[PDB]
């Protein structure tokens, strides 16, 4: 018998530093019912312990396992079968990108991995690069035939949002969890420690503010400081939610772990949004009016590269994200079965792939689009390119390298949700205040007339969007 | 056998119109199982048909009653143990009314009477009595004493909405709901009309606006008008929404009844709340500055009569919400019950309470508190006497005279929520402007400053009834 031949639909693999509690005992008493097979893994303090399951032994096999404590994780191995509909999925998309990709794609996915995570940013995915489609066309337009754009940038913004969070995630959520199968992920008060954070947050988000503008003067007093400093800046956030972010997570010592990493992720947000939004809307509104304002010469790179700067760091985060054989005698296909266990645990695209962090992308990505559109007309279309490619290196390194989390049957958004109705609004005034200034531009009124029009665009825009909603909703 | 001797658990009134048919051939073939009595009702063409119900006869007599669709109404009829019990508790909440109502007597009545609605109205007007106690005692503490008492209110208000909305409202829907008992009221494309509702709402609104305004200069020009225009407005009002708010909902021709309601009551709030908030708050910006904008003699009456006529509109709301015996030989309590009954089909009084009117009221009360406390220290005070005198004559009314719609045994807020929210929202930033400006009053600064601080109190008093919104649901 070989691990081949076994043809693992399941994997547990437990820590061999109790070898000589030999916890092996444990799982082969309990294997009278069902096969498996015994290999060391990777390193001296791991083995590998692959194990056929089925629906009739569903529960007991890991009632077992939850109490024994020790198992250090739980993988949903893809057998044959289904790593050979996987490939023919791949394959079918891969042919002809240039479509946007359809439901039934999707559908098919979803009833192969049976994945609520993946089917729901996959979904997002789709719905995205569909409805980027009409805006990136009228962006073409707009350009090469030459107030209209701006209205339509405000409406396409906000019948997004509300189409998304209102329409199709519904349904997308009652299909995830109506599957809802064996979550190895899950398996095996906060009033004070959480409003801490917004002061601690801003008080370092207005260093690197601050340390953004000390250094871009850097290179303007000197080509090798621009890489220099968005590298050091990513370094410094890195950094410092380290030694900030993990230690308020771990003293606010919330019961769930699912909720616990929805906060950290919170927290990584603030930062981040306050380090690459409010220097952009900053330096948009201070471009002109700093001028007549006699400052202390003055260029037009101050805000080009400036630009060029803070756009790179976001790529930047997209470039990062995109002797055993021998004692065992494993055959040409066990060794790439036990290759494949080895780059789950260990190899960083073997992991599971982070529904916060992928979303993370995509959000931010959204936010840069509405609310720097009205200045840059092509900007939709350089967006769908990018967001097409993403698509397919996504779609591949989630259905054959990243690490499965639910199991073939059943064994018994949130917060971005949120985020992307903020952006969509603040994307919204921003955009009619570019437009409310820019288009007789250096400022043709005083700042109590801007001011008063972006509060009026505000509320407007607030009540445009509940109107959205309350339509979708009777539906 | 008389009419007490049956002890009617149920009523049920049909159509005599058809004595032709003469349905009460049904209402006996279909009386088999369960003793009933027939007596002629207070007009020639209704009569009343008094029956016995128990759990076990529950479903197949209301089956049939709805296959027959000729019922005209239907009364779960209150016997003699249950009115007992019913003035027994009356009795006892009579005796000293000066404490706050207590949960033990609402759980008593709800255990009673297995209202949802009555139970929920009541549950609210407790609670807004409880939390209403302390601001007035604040502010009779502030007026004997004497931005202190501007932060208070900031804060009891914004404090008093979080918890109604994600404290006790909550709790209290799932209890109603769990009884969720037979509903005689329930039992026997949206955008399109609503929205053109609007217009013809600020049409009208400006309308009665400026017609409240010119009739208080016939009274200066001029005690008589002052009762004549309080009385017309309501009227006109009455008969606005008699020739429009009915119009719309019939064409808009909803399938639910409920909703229909609903919507008429948000129809015929619109134009109350334009009517009774904006001219409010366009005088109370306006009555100072005018004077430097050099009107057109300035005098007090303008302001003082204005907010008395405004004021006395409410209390008048308040104000007015606040042959057949002899041929069938009746008792003494046979007739005291056909009373009963003819009062609950004709008689104003013993029509079903209606949640929204009484919620509606309660809603008003609650807005001008709010957004006239600063000006008026000892509002709180008046308010709370006048809402323990309407409590006691609105849980008098409920339990004794007004329509039971909910059976002892099943047989098988909305909209106003918002309202609150949006009175709460709106009071809060009237108090906070209204104490920036009278401070020191005739204003010290330009119109530019009191808006910017307008909006930013706006925006953070949204930003504190989310934080309070967020530790509530938290729990």
């Amino acid at each position: 018998q070989t691990i081949t031949s076994l043809d693992p639909n399941c994997v547990i693999v437990f820590n061999k530093t109790s070898s000589a509690n030999e916890k092996s005992l444990n799982v082969e008493f309990k294997r009278l019912n069902i096969h498996s097979i015994i290999e060391p893994g990777h390193d001296l303090q791991t083995s590998y312990a692959f194990i056929r399951i089925h629906q009739d032994n569903a529960k007991p096999l890991f009632s077992f396992l939850q109490n024994l404590d020790f198992i250090e994780s739980i993988i949903p191995y893809h057998d044959t079968e289904l790593s050979d509909d996987l490939h023919k999925l791949i394959s079918i998309s891969k042919s002809k990108i240039l479509e946007a990709p359809k439901q039934y794609e999707l559908y098919n996915l979803s009833n192969l991995t049976n994945n609520p995570k993946q089917s729901l940013y996959f979904a997002f995915l789709q719905n995205y690069i569909k409805w980027l489609i009409p805006f990136s066309f009228f962006g073409l337009s707009i350009r090469f035939l030459s107030s209209t754009y701006s209205l339509f940038a405000i409406l396409w913004t906000l019948s997004f949002t509300a189409f998304w969070l209102y329409k199709y995630e519904p349904f997308w959520s009652d299909r995830l969890s109506k599957y809802s199968s064996f979550s190895t992920i899950e398996f095996l008060v906060i009033m004070l420690k959480k409003c801490c954070f917004i002061p601690v947050a801003l008080l370092f988000g207005a260093i690197l503010l601050s340390f953004q503008l000390y250094c871009f003067a850097l290179e303007i007093f000197i080509f090798l400081p621009t890489i220099l400093i968005c590298t050091f800046t990513p370094v410094l956030t890195v950094i410092y939610n380290k030694y900030f972010v993990e230690p308020m997570t771990k003293w606010e010592n919330h019961s769930s772990v699912v909720n616990a990493k929805k906060s950290k992720e919170a927290k990584n947000f603030v930062i981040i949004f306050l380090s690459s939004y409010v220097p952009l809307l900053i330096t948009l509104f201070l471009y002109l009016p700093m001028g007549h304002l006699l400052t202390a010469i003055i260029d037009t790179k101050r805000y080009e590269d400036q630009f060029f700067y803070f756009i790179v760091i976001n790529q930047l985060i997209q470039f990062s994200m995109e002797s055993e054989i021998g004692k065992a005698q494993l055959s040409s296909s066990d060794m790439k079965i036990w290759s494949k266990v080895k780059s789950y645990q260990t190899d960083p695209w073997g992991a599971t792939f982070d529904l916060d962090a992928n979303f993370k992308k995509l959000l931010l990505q959204f936010g840069y689009l509405v609310m720097f559109s009205t200045i840059w007309p092509l900007a939709p279309f350089i967006c769908l390119i990018v967001n097409l490619i993403v698509y397919q290196v996504d779609l591949r390194k989630a259905v054959l390298y990243s690490k499965p989390e639910y199991f073939p049957f059943p064994i018994y958004v949130g917060l971005w949700n949120s985020v992307l109705v903020m952006f969509s609004i603040l994307g919204c005034v921003i955009t009619a205040t570019l437009t409310y200034m820019y288009q007789s531009c250096p400022i043709n009124h005083s700042w109590i007339n801007i001011v008063l029009y972006a509060v009026f665009i505000e509320h407007v825009s607030v009540a445009i969007f509940f109107l959205f909603s309350s339509i979708l909703k009777s539906s």
